[PDB]
């Protein structure tokens, strides 16, 4: 494996001032232009918008257009002008980096699997939630299919297993994967009616492609809100902080293109523009950058350090969500 951090160190440690906890839900095919806060005509972040010490990211650009290019991008030192997908897995990534110097990194999964970046370490911190043999959440539609929010389910039994560690959670959303996209979300998000169903995406009425989209919305906006509530049970033993990125965006039919993996170079606008939010208690002295910084996935790997304490030479300088 080809180091990039060899030289990071921890600056403080957990048993001399409080253990930091955070989740970074790793989001799936969310556009930034249909959030509410960007200026979307639907409030599609009802949840997120009632909750204190959320910052939006107001301009976010994706490292690229699909799941197996974007995520190793997202933990990756390269930064997206020198990230190569196909010797990614062979990289330290900013999790080999904080696993090594001592912060539980736990990965849960409800979309596919880590796209490489788990696999340095320990399987046992990986966990397949796209199954009710670890998702709790599955039975709530008809579909059958699990939740991200059941991701959420006996976290605590992690934390009393890391009591007093430092710790960091992926959790990997199914999100607003399509075509499918009526099938991700529960019936009390079927807010926006009729909904496009069937995988035949140019088919279907433009509106009801964007109401199922917008749908798929609600429930992450939900299961965002429900990830910050879960944090704040822990924040008196704990500094606690929610990071959220977007993987890509998707295109809805914007001259006739849609989903989403065009490459780079021809690649639409709204496949790229990602959303971002970030929120901490405000007992942990985190500062979040102005919520209109020019920012993309390479902000994510020296955020992660940043949040922990550590400071790495190959990401000294590089622009972070937080200060």
């Amino acid at each position: 494996t080809i180091y990039h951090a060899k030289d990071a160190v921890q600056a403080t440690k957990p048993d001399m001032r409080k253990p930091r906890l955070v989740v970074f839900v790793v989001g799936e095919t969310a556009r930034a232009d249909h959030v509410s806060f960007n200026g979307y005509e639907r409030d599609t972040f009802p949840q997120l918008a009632k909750i204190d010490g959320v910052t939006n990211f107001s301009n976010v650009t994706s490292c690229g257009t699909s799941t197996a290019y974007s995520v190793p991008c997202m933990f990756s030192y390269l930064g997206a002008d020198e990230y190569d997908v196909d010797t990614a897995k062979y990289q330290e990534n900013v999790l080999d980096t904080l696993d090594r110097l001592g912060v539980s990194i736990l990965w849960r999964d409800n979309n596919s699997d880590s796209k490489g970046v788990m696999d340095k370490l320990p399987k046992a911190q990986f966990a397949d939630y796209k199954s009710a043999t670890n998702n709790a959440i599955c039975n709530t539609n008809p579909y059958n299919e699990c939740r991200d929010v059941g991701m959420l389910v006996g976290l605590d039994d992690f934390v009393a297993a890391n009591n007093g560690k430092d710790m960091l959670i992926m959790l990997h959303q199914m999100g607003n994967h399509g075509p499918a996209y009526f099938k991700r979300y529960d019936e009390k998000f079927a807010k926006f009616t009729p909904v496009c169903e069937g995988n035949e995406l140019a088919k279907c009425e433009h509106q009801s492609l964007i109401n199922a989209y917008d749908n798929a919305l609600l429930a992450t906006d939900d299961f965002i809100a429900q990830s910050i509530q879960w944090l704040q049970t822990h924040s008196n033993a704990y500094d606690v902080s929610m990071l959220y990125v977007s993987d890509h965006g998707e295109s809805l039919g914007e001259n006739g293109v849609y989903l989403h993996g065009m490459p780079n170079a021809f690649a639409p606008k709204e496949q790229r523009s990602v959303p971002a939010f970030f929120w901490t208690d405000k007992q942990t002295g985190i500062t979040p950058m102005a919520t209109d910084t020019v920012l993309t996935h390479d902000a994510i790997t020296p955020t992660l350090l940043k949040l922990f304490d550590v400071t790495a030479d190959k990401v000294k300088d590089r622009t972070a969500f937080i200060r």
